């Protein structure tokens, strides 16, 4: 099954992301997946970002395909 990168806490919108924050898990929507954990470190999101959310690239500002 594939997987996909999920909040581990309470990310606050315009907040840096850490290893914590990120993690991995089998979610639904399938977005960015596990093999990116190391490359989204101190992103920033546009947008609130609460526990049990699939990160997206689309909501990463700056991570692009």
């Amino acid at each position: 099954n594939q997987a996909s990168v999920v909040a581990n806490q309470l990310i606050p919108i315009n907040t840096a992301l850490t290893l914590v924050m990120m993690r991995s898990e089998v979610v639904t929507p399938v977005g960015i997946p596990a093999e990116d954990i190391p490359r989204l470190v101190s992103m920033q999101v546009n947008r609130a970002v609460p526990l049990g959310t699939t990160l997206m690239p689309d909501m990463v500002k700056g991570y692009a395909a």
